[PDB]
């Protein structure tokens, strides 16, 4: 069962936040390679995640954006005065909306999405995760055959919540000023590309800058590009004020 975790290195902080589905292990490596600069980082598990699927379709951003504000308060309160945000996927969406709900000093949105599909194919996307979840945990083909079967009896009311998450912050693009670094994956296979674009041209941070991976999925940090990646997030990050 993966945990959240909490690097210890030096007096700059940095919030990792994972995607939808995902959990802190999609942002560990990070963690660790950031530690090794000099950068202490935490990152939480959203509420549903790192546990059965099942658990996940009784959950919604409203709990996970409360597990967000917590990792945030979390480095507050442990003496960390100046703390930047980095999320992958859903967790860059979090980022955007915590660059203008608190004081940070840098946001790296990887990968962050900014149009959305529909709930039934959302939910399908639930489906194929509850299925690699449970061919992980080694069931038989004819066990996860029936649990799945069982998953489909209970509906996912909170999909619409997440989809008017995403709309909501992409029109608060517009209150953001901290220095912000939009990573992209150029193929991406999850979620529409030009999401970054829409981050870049609206938001107000005069310090701003965007990059394409032309080798990479949508979940970047643990695809081919991650090493070139770890050093562009610290290269900006060193180049904040702190």
């Amino acid at each position: 069962p993966p945990k959240p975790f909490f690097f210890e290195a030096g007096e700059r902080a940095v919030l990792l936040l994972h995607g939808f589905t995902g959990n802190s292990a999609d942002v560990r490596m990070l963690g660790r390679f950031l530690e090794s600069k000099g950068y202490t980082c935490h990152a939480p598990i959203y509420k549903g995640h790192g546990v059965p699927p099942e658990e996940l379709v009784h959950t919604g951003p409203d709990d996970w954006w409360q597990d967000v504000m917590n990792g945030y308060e979390f480095l507050k309160n442990k003496g960390y005065e100046k703390i930047a945000v980095a999320g992958l996927s859903l967790g860059g969406v979090f980022s955007l909306k915590l660059g203008y709900t608190v004081p940070i000093e840098g946001i790296v949105t990887m990968c962050a999405p900014m149009y959305i599909k529909s709930e039934e194919t959302m939910y399908e996307g639930v489906l194929e995760y509850a299925r690699e979840y449970k061919k992980r945990e080694g069931k038989s083909e004819e066990q996860i055959e029936q649990e799945m079967e069982k998953f489909k009896q209970t509906p996912m009311k909170t999909l619409k919540a997440l989809q008017e998450l995403i709309a909501d912050v992409r029109d608060h693009l517009d209150l953001i000023y901290a220095p912000t670094f939009v990573v992209q994956a150029r193929h991406d296979e999850m979620i529409n590309p030009d999401s970054a674009n829409i981050i870049y041209n609206e938001i107000e941070s005069p310090v701003k800058q965007i990059k394409w991976y032309e080798q990479s999925g949508h979940v970047i940090t643990l695809d081919q590009e991650k090493d070139q990646l770890h050093e562009d997030i610290y290269a900006f990050l060193e180049s904040l004020d702190w």
